[PDB]
């Protein structure tokens, strides 16, 4: 009679990372892609022979930068003149070029110059996470749910639709990320009355905060607020400069203009600095790191709090910012959500639920696959076709 319809998914698509899950009986299963990773890094790399995406582009970037291509996000639906464009531009190592005041990426590919549309790079990230999808279901997908942020307009949100039909899906609907947050935790289904929720997203390279009003399953954004300069790679950044000064005391040598040191010692930061999330110590071993020293060193929880304490108490200022703009009070907030693999930090969940006197934090879902987790839960109710019955 009828046959059985593939599953929908849910991707969330990252500006660092991204992250896909599906909905099956009666819960999400967010699924690893083919090294075992929960979430795919948004790079695409090209070179003479191959077109790498994910842990693959990633995983060669030191040594092919003008070639690799990460944060197709802060692009799309953007023009090459907008201010936000021309800041971050100097900060990229590959060329971002104006085609009718449409920025595009310029790189080396099989021989030949090739300019990319943002859209087109994000359709080959969109290409991994439905691959990732079929490996695990063993049958071609075709629907999907994208989020973006609540911030993206309306060319921001068509250009994202773009992209998801070059990679050959149907879009059932593209949804904010904090109302996907939401959505993973059933806020939309707790009855009726009304609900303040606020969604706290600390990202690689930005901080987002959300107050949404929930009645009857009906989300509203009423207010938004964050910092583009504060996120993961800046607590990064402090440990690195710790490192570097610690090497100098310890040997009377200077690190800092040796590329490969540099970048062994901000990789095994980044590591020290997830270790830190769970553990109240952590050790630091490289081998070789300069002129054949050994660097073998250790970081207390304690000395990277005091080393990014600024930083930490900034995401309040937002958080307040979003308070007023909403004409509500801290009091007033129904629900505390975390988004991010930076609020699995002690001390960032600490300052915040010290600011809203004790509450309890949801942080149940992974912070870095909440969004791709609601994003599944909306696609799943999306294809339903009942008929009512007599
Ligand atoms: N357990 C964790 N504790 C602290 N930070 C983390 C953790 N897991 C992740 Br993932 N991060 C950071 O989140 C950002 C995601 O773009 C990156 O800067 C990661 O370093
Ligand atoms: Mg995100």
């Amino acid at each position: 009679g009828s046959m059985a319809k593939a599953a929908a998914i849910g991707i969330d698509l990252g500006t660092t990372y991204s992250c896909v899950g599906v909905f099956q009986h009666g819960k999400v299963e967010i699924i690893a892609n083919d090294q075992g990773n929960r979430t795919t890094p948004s790079y695409v790399a090209f070179t003479d022979t191959e077109r790498l995406i994910g842990d693959a582009a990633k995983n060669q970037v030191a040594l092919n930068p003008q070639n690799t291509v990460f944060d197709a996000k802060r692009l799309i639906g953007r023009k090459f003149g907008d201010p936000v464009v021309q800041s971050d531009m100097k900060h990229w190592p590959f060329q971002v070029i104006n085609d009718g005041d449409k920025p595009k990426v310029q790189v080396s590919y099989k021989g030949e110059t090739k300019a990319f549309y943002p859209e087109e790079i994000s359709s080959m990230v969109l290409t991994k996470m439905k691959e990732i999808a079929e490996a695990y279901l063993g049958y071609p997908v075709t629907n999907a749910v994208i989020t973006v942020p609540a911030y993206f307009n309306d060319s921001q949100r068509q250009a994202t639709k773009d992209a998801g039909v070059i990679a050959g899906l149907n879009v059932l609907r593209i949804i904010n990320e904090p109302t996907a947050a939401a959505i993973a935790y059933g806020l939309d289904r707790t009855g009726k009355g009304e609900r303040n929720v606020l969604i706290f997203d600390l990202g690689g390279g930005t901080f987002d905060v959300s107050i949404l009003t929930i009645d009857d399953g009906i989300f509203e954004v009423k207010a938004t607020a964050g910092d583009t300069h504060l996120g993961g790679e800046d607590f990064d950044n402090r440990l690195v400069n710790h490192f570097v000064e610690e090497f100098k005391r310890k040997h009377k040598k200077d690190i800092s203009q040796n590329k490969r040191a540099v970048r062994r010692l901000r990789t095994a930061c980044e590591r020290a600095k997830r270790t830190l999330s769970s553990s109240t110590q952590a050790s630091l071993e490289i081998d070789s790191l300069f002129e054949g020293i050994d660097f073998y060193t250790s970081i207390t929880r304690a000395r990277f709090e005091e080393l990014c304490s600024d930083l930490f108490r900034s995401t309040l200022e937002p958080v307040e910012k979003a308070l007023r703009d909403a004409k509500l009070d801290k009091a007033q907030i129904h629900d505390l959500v975390l988004v991010g693999g930076s609020t699995r930090i002690p001390k960032v969940q600490k300052l915040l639920q010290d600011f809203f006197n004790g509450r309890d934090l949801n942080k149940s879902i992974n912070p870095d696959e909440a969004v791709a987790y609601g994003a599944a839960v909306q696609a799943a109710i999306l294809i339903k076709s009942t008929r009512a019955a007599a």
